[PDB]
This record gives C-alpha cells, sequence and structure tokens, in this order.
C-alpha cells in the first residue's frame, strides 16, 4: 500500500532522529564509529552465546503451536494447570510484545484472557541486555564526553518489566481495586500471575483504535472524555498514573464505560498531581505574567536565573491553555499541527530556550503522559469538556475565589 509504506518511512525517520539524538546527547560519537570501537573492545567469544540466545525466539515463530503453549503453562502453573481452568482455547486470540493471548474459562466460570510468554523470550532479552551493558561500558570508558548516566539502570528495569509479568499484575491489582464498580471505568481483575503467565478477567468492547478510524462522533467524544478523566482521576484516587497511553490499552464497553487492560507503564504519583501545574495553566490563561514566571521558576518549569521571553512562555503553554479557554474543546490533528508551529523564528531572534530540559520527576512524569493522551485525543477528533474536568480534578486550576 502507498500508505503502508508512508507509515514505515515515518517510523524509520523517527528512529534515525532518535539515533542522532543518542549520538549528540549520549554516545558522543556516531553509531558507526562507536560500533567499530565496540567490536574491537568486546571479545568475539561473547558473540556466539549472544546468537544462541536469539536463536530459540526465532524458533517457533508466531503463533506458538499448542504443545509449546502447554509447556509454558506447565512451567508456570504446574503440569496440572488444566485443573485451574474449566476450558482453554489452544488457538490464540491475540499477540503480545513477547507472548500471545488465549481466551479461556476459569474454574469458577469466569471468562479470562491468558497471556503466555514465548519460551525463548527470557534468555534472548537477557542476553540482549548483557550485550547492551557491555556496550555502555565501552562508551563510558572509551568515548570522550559520553553521557551514559542512568542508562544501564533504565535497560535493566525495562527488561525486567518485559520479562516478569507479576510486576504489571501488581500494578493492575491496584487499579482493579480502586475502580471496582466505578460508573465510568472498568479494570479487569487479575485472576492469577506468574513470571511468564498472567491471567485476567476477559473484557471486550470496541477498541479505541477502531473508534479512531471509524468511530461515530459520540463514540469519539465519549472515549476521549473518559481517557482525559482517567488521566487526572487516577493520581487523585490512588496516587498512580496509568502512564504513557496507547489506543491498544483502551476500549469502549457497551454500557459506555472505558475498559482499561494494560498496566505495564504505571507511573508513581504519591502526592497526586502537583499543584504548580494547574496553577501555571490558570495564571497563563489570565496572562498574569507577574505571578506566572515566579511560579514556573519555583516549580522548575523554566530554568532559573535566565532572561525569559513572554512570547516563548505563551508558546510553550499554548497546548494546555487553549483547550480550557472553552467549555468543550475540539481536539483535532489540525490544531495539534498548529501547536507544533513555533512563534519565534530563529532568524528574528536567537534566544536560548526558557524550557526546562531537566524537569523534576514529579513534573516530568505526568507531563509526558499528558502529551501522549493529548495526541490520542487529537487522533480521536474528540470533543472534550476538559475545562470542567480540570476544574474538578486538577489541583490549583480552579479559580481560587
Ligand atoms: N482482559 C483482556 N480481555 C481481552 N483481551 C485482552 C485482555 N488483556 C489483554 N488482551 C489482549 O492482549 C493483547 C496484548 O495486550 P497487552 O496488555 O498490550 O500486552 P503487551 O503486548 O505485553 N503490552 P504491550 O507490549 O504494550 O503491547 C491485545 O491484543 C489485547 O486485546
Amino acid at each position: 500500500s502507498k500508505d503502508e509504506v508512508t507509515a514505515e518511512l515515518m517510523e524509520k525517520a523517527a528512529n534515525q532522529l532518535f539515533t542522532v539524538l543518542g549520538e549528540l546527547k549520549g554516545g558522543a560519537m556516531k553509531v558507526g564509529q562507536a560500533l567499530s570501537v565496540m567490536e574491537a573492545a568486546i571479545p568475539d567469544e561473547f558473540g556466539e552465546p549472544y546468537r544462541e540466545a536469539l536463536t530459540k525466539l526465532q524458533k517457533d515463530a508466531p503463533p506458538l503451536p499448542a504443545s509449546k503453549v502447554h509447556r509454558v503453562l506447565d512451567g508456570q502453573l504446574g503440569t496440572k494447570w488444566r485443573e485451574r481452568f474449566s476450558s482453554f482455547n489452544d488457538t490464540p486470540v491475540a499477540s503480545a510484545s513477547i507472548g500471545q493471548v488465549h481466551k479461556a474459562i476459569w474454574s469458577d466460570g469466569r471468562e479470562v484472557a491468558v497471556k503466555i510468554q514465548y519460551p525463548g523470550a527470557d534468555e534472548a532479552l537477557r542476553a540482549d541486555l548483557k550485550t547492551m551493558q557491555r556496550m555502555v561500558g565501552v562508551l563510558k570508558q572509551l568515548s570522550p564526553g559520553a553521557d551514559v548516566q542512568g542508562v544501564v539502570d533504565e535497560l535493566v528495569e525495562r527488561t525486567e518489566m518485559e520479562l516478569d509479568y507479576r510486576l504489571e499484575a501488581a500494578n493492575q491489582r491496584a487499579f482493579a481495586k480502586a475502580y471496582h464498580d466505578h460508573p465510568r471505568f472498568q479494570v479487569p481483575h487479575v485472576v492469577a500471575s506468574a513470571p511468564k503467565v498472567v491471567i485476567q478477567e476477559w473484557i471486550e468492547g470496541v477498541p479505541m483504535a477502531e473508534i479512531i478510524r471509524h468511530g461515530t462522533t459520540e463514540q469519539r467524544d465519549l472515549i476521549g472524555t473518559l481517557l482525559a478523566e482517567l488521566t487526572f482521576d487516577a493520581p487523585r484516587r490512588l496516587g498512580l498514573m496509568h502512564g504513557d497511553a496507547h489506543p491498544g490499552n483502551f476500549m469502549l464497553l457497551p454500557d459506555g464505560r472505558m475498559g482499561i487492560i494494560d498496566f505495564g507503564a504505571v507511573a508513581p504519583m504519591p502526592g497526586g498531581f502537583p499543584i504548580e501545574l494547574g496553577m501555571t495553566i490558570r495564571l497563563a490563561r489570565e496572562k498574569n505574567y507577574d505571578l506566572l514566571l515566579p511560579t514556573m521558576e519555583k516549580a522548575g518549569l523554566i530554568q532559573r536565573g535566565r532572561q525569559v521571553s513572554v512570547r516563548e512562555i505563551d508558546e510553550m503553554l499554548r497546548q494546555y491553555v487553549e483547550p480550557i479557554q472553552v467549555e468543550v474543546f475540539h481536539y483535532t490533528r489540525k490544531w495539534l499541527q498548529k501547536m507544533t508551529v513555533s512563534q519565534i523564528d530563529r532568524s528574528v531572534a536567537q534566544i536560548r530556550t526558557a524550557r526546562q530540559m531537566d524537569l523534576p520527576a514529579k513534573l516530568a512524569i505526568p507531563m509526558r503522559v499528558i502529551a501522549s493522551v493529548g495526541a490520542i485525543l487529537c487522533q480521536l477528533d474528540a470533543h472534550v469538556p476538559i475545562k470542567a474536568l480540570s476544574e474538578e480534578l486538577i489541583p490549583g486550576f480552579a479559580e481560587p475565589d
């Protein structure tokens, strides 16, 4: 397809760009140069074990045949795992990132989704982690000016999150408890959890992806409004944010609730949504720069001790301010495109950004989630009463009175 191809080209462009970002901000040299160094500095004896980890994941490429599924189940729930089910469908209904999902019926009569991890995923991903740890070591020792601070920790945590299904299961349990019998959100309960098998209540509705492509106006508006609400309700309700959003994680149920099924990227927000954010947006809407700039500097939203352009502040807060200037905002791709257009052309003025490129975690985490959610709202073409949601759920945004 022409479009199929365009999507692939965009993906490759994005990966190229992030590779360049890694070279300029991390590795302190081009990937090819670094690779030549790495191959010289890493023993060839480590090459073939590496390969012999990636072998078996290639073996038995999707979907897994029934026997191997049953083998994984043997390993995780015991050889009499069948006794825990009323029935089990050997033909997978979906794919996961390093596994596949089966529909089944639990022993108590409930329908469940069973996510089964691919047998060779563990050793492959751990060997891959080992290789990247060695490469980080090479950069740290031999690449002058390299910044690899925190990188190994991030790789370890990502790997462990992918390989141990129990972590995601714990996150999901927190949410399932919090949103039990909620009038607008449905979180399936975790039925059982193991490192390589996780079982939860079966829910199905209209996938958000489907609503993005063919949804009615009312479907779009509804699921968009629900996502916006979840985003600000969750840290308020249980001190957690669902995390970076993706349409694959959500669905619209027949009764108008939003089903939420993926909890791998849950982010900690113990104190709830920080008040400085809602406060900043309110003060920016009123263009109260006298109070806005000190508030942002205090919060760490702008760099301290710098000459700041008010025009640039307006530009950086625009995507948050414009939606709450109306009762019901229409999130559109057209509008988002406008939000990417810079107010300050660099031939007019050469300023150094006031933006904080080292955001405090307390701010960085929810802001990243909000960005993902906002982009999804624009794909949905959703009409959302974000002003009212903000007034009720976001600390500091409502008129102080
Ligand atoms: N409770 C459920 N009911 C129905 N389908 C489910 C359920 N839980 C998961 N699925 C399906 O499982 C598949 C993978 O879901 P997901 O939770 O994203 O696993 P994952 O791939 O490990 N996470 P990710 O790496 O971000 O894609 C999707 O096609 C979902 O439709």
